[PDB]
């Protein structure tokens, strides 16, 4: 049976400023990579990630308190948002879900590595299905399925109870062969199976449309530097780390050019890896 995941994005004030009027695009391009992932067949299950709503913060006062404790940004997020769900998810758009992103740097109490937040095994209790989402740039999608993977009640895949059936999405800090590990495939199934992703049956009415383009289509190598490490950064001046300008002086958080950045003519990025467009 197919499940429908019908989501709010909701973007701080941070956030606005920042990306300005491509903000609505960026969150979107963000999710369709998120959406991809959860239609992988190693989740054993169908999913479907939509947009039914999208709201962006222009005046603080009009969002919750952002702040650099994730837990408690987690919180504030959760009880802001309850009013702008209508009850019944007969309404359009009525989400099963709500996702906060935001350009400050969430802390726990040992660091502030930490990139996102999320309650487990909360998808459909409207007043707990709610993530966090530190956007560091384009890698901001992979996080965004981390933390809706622990929304679904998956584990770490080095936790305890995942010895037994287990590099990919749920690893405690990807292989685009099998994003899911085998204990996260188990853990949403059970969840489901079990009942409590009842509020999931539904289709949506009028879905905001996902991109269809690769993200890389929409975001050079220079574009993804700029959301990672400011508008002054550049690419430095391939596909497997993406490097930026900070003495020539470059840095990288050491993930790969976003899926179809252009690497010459006729080629793009897939996987990590610089291939011909069209393919053979
Ligand atoms: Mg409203
Ligand atoms: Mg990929
Ligand atoms: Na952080
Ligand atoms: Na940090
Ligand atoms: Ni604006
Ligand atoms: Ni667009
Ligand atoms: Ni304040
Ligand atoms: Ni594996
Ligand atoms: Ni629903
Ligand atoms: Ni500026
Ligand atoms: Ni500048
Ligand atoms: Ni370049
Ligand atoms: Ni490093
Ligand atoms: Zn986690």
């Amino acid at each position: 049976s197919h499940r429908y995941v019908e989501t709010m994005l909701v973007a701080d004030q941070s956030m606005a400023e920042f990306h300005g009027s491509g903000l609505k695009h960026y969150l979107l391009t963000l999710f369709s990579v998120a959406a991809r992932l959860y239609k992988h067949p190693s989740i054993r299950n169908s999913v479907s990630l939509v947009v039914v709503k999208i709201l962006v913060i222009h005046d603080e006062q009009k969002g919750p308190e952002v702040t650099s404790n994730a837990a408690l940004t987690l919180r504030n997020f959760c009880n802001w948002q309850k009013q702008h769900n209508p009850p019944s998810d007969r309404d359009a758009e009525h989400y099963d879900t709500a996702i906060l992103f935001t350009r400050q740097d969430l802390c726990g109490s040992q660091t502030c590595d930490t990139l996102g937040m999320a309650d487990v095994g909360t998808v459909c209790d409207p007043s707990r299905s709610c993530s966090v989402i530190e956007d560091d740039g384009l890698q901001a999608a992979f996080t965004t399925a981390h933390e809706l993977g622990h929304v679904f009640n998956m584990p770490h895949d080095d936790a305890k109870q995942c010895a037994s059936l287990n590099s990919h999405m749920m690893a405690s800090m990807l292989d685009h062969s099998q994003p899911w590990s085998p204990c996260s495939a188990y853990m949403i199934t059970s969840f489901l199976d079990n009942g409590h992703g009842e509020c999931l049956m539904d289709k949506p009415q009028n879905p905001i449309q996902l991109p269809g383009d690769l993200p890389g289509t929409s975001y050079d190598a220079n574009r993804q530097c700029q959301f990672t490490f400011g508008e002054d950064s550049k690419h430095c001046p391939t596909c497997s780390t993406l490097w930026c300008t900070g003495v020539l002086v470059c840095q990288t958080k050491h993930f790969p050019w976003a899926d179809g950045t252009s690497c010459g003519e006729g080629k793009w990025c897939i996987n990590g890896k610089c291939v011909n467009k069209l393919v053979p």
